[PDB]
């Protein structure tokens, strides 16, 4: 299953092409400002087979809880209502969000002790790197 190395508190130390990603998502202007400024902590935890990903920033949180492979309802930080699934592929924790006939993916993998999140929307690709705190 999910490597226990995902578990813990993660801090954003690098982000590339995130504005373009948000723009691809049709994110509102206020949300883009927030997104480009925020340097969130991501907390990954588990209770039995329920995995939780909590994202905390200065004055805004998001949280999802899920079982691998089981679709669930999600309200994203930019307020999309998506049907989402998190799966495990070759150690990569892969999230897909679907809404309005659209699709975006967030793939998280551990690389040299860091967590690398790759976001893709219509060929726009984001990379956000987290270090263990
Ligand atoms: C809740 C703190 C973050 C605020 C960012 C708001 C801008 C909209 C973000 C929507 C998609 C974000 C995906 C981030 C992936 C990650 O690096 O965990």
């Amino acid at each position: 299953g999910m490597s226990n190395k995902f578990l813990g508190t993660w801090k954003l130390v690098s982000s590339e092409n995130f504005d373009d990603y948000m723009k691809a998502l049709g994110v509102g202007l206020a949300t883009r400002k927030l997104g480009n400024l925020a340097k969130p902590t991501v907390i990954i935890s588990k209770k039995g087979d329920i995995i939780t990903i909590r994202t905390e920033s200065t004055a805004k949180n998001t949280e999802i809880s899920f079982k691998l492979g089981q679709e669930f309802e999600e309200t994203t930080a930019d307020n999309r209502k998506t049907k989402s699934i998190v799966t495990l592929q070759r150690g990569s924790l892969n999230q897909v969000q679907r809404w309005d006939g659209k699709e975006t993916t967030i793939k998280r993998k551990l690389v040299n002790g860091k967590m690398v999140a790759e976001c893709k929307m219509k060929g726009v690709v984001c990379t956000r790197i987290y270090e263990k705190v």
